[PDB]
């Protein structure tokens, strides 16, 4: 499992409509956060259980904010901050074959949806069901951030040694 | 090397003493984390790859388009933070990052090769070792991520 983590101060997240015609509006507003972190997520093909949950241990847990004078002190739950969830299967973007990135390694949507919302309840459960916000997963999405520091991570489980 | 890149329909770069200092339109931001042991190789590697990926479409193909050929701009954004330590720690440690000195004219001679390949006009930058805030219009979302240590 992959995942960029960015720690923002706000972000608002659109989704293109599924009923459009000519002369439209076609992209709805439907999550919104403040001070947080935002996890573009990827699921793999072979991904389990155990790499869903060390991703949300991390998100979870990693200290990306100062308190008074400490440095990197404080975590998204210290602080009662929130997170927005998006899938994103091009963290699996193959780009060593030249220009074109394949996505092959990323777990086939229907399997793939299932996992997530899974992986939302997870996270839920773990912190504070009205601080987790989403997107909405196979749909095109516009997201209006707000980087703070900026401060990016990247998460692959695979390159960690879980059981 | 590491990078972070996300497709933009925009984005605004501001620094403390809050000032607006580069802004895009529609390409790409790019966070670059520069490894200890990296050499201009693995610097080439990046940056042919953020300017020649296809992360944009044809009208009749998907992923046919890259930054270059739509006359897009570029973002690039010095970010230690991908050298995070997050395997041995919650709190990041920076200790496979590049000792930051050296870093920075390691990055001056990336930010004169994308705008060798490129041109000058279309790449910005950020200020290395400052506090930034980026107002960003992230399109789709696309996030690629390449880490030239695992090639
Ligand atoms: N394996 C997966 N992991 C995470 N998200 C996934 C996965 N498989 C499918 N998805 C979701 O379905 C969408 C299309 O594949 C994924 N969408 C995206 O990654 C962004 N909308 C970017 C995008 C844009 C255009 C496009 O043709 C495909 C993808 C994600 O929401
Ligand atoms: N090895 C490096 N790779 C990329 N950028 C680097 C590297 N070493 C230093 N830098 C630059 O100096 C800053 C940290 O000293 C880096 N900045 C950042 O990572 C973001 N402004 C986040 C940040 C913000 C505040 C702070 O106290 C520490 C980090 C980068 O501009």
């Amino acid at each position: 499992m992959r995942v960029v983590i960015q720690r923002v101060k706000g972000a608002i997240l659109s989704v293109r409509k599924e009923n459009i015609g000519e002369n439209e509006k076609e992209l709805e507003i439907i999550s919104e956060i403040k001070n947080g972190l935002i996890c573009f997520l990827g699921i793999h093909k072979n991904d389990t259980w155990e790499d869903a949950l060390y991703i949300i241990r991390k998100c979870l847990n990693l200290r990306l904010w100062n308190n008074d004078n400490k440095t990197w002190d404080k975590n998204v739950k210290d602080l009662n901050y929130e997170l927005l969830i998006v899938s994103q299967f091009t963290l699996f973007g193959n780009t060593k074959k030249g220009n074109k990135p394949d996505f092959h390694l990323a777990k086939e949507p229907n399997e793939a949806l299932i996992f997530y919302n899974k992986i939302i309840d997870e996270f839920k459960k773990q912190y504070n069901d009205d601080k987790i916000k989403i997107g909405k997963f196979g749909n095109y999405m516009n997201i209006d951030v707000t980087n703070d520091g900026p401060v990016t991570i990247y998460i692959d489980t695979h390159d960690i040694n879980l059981n």
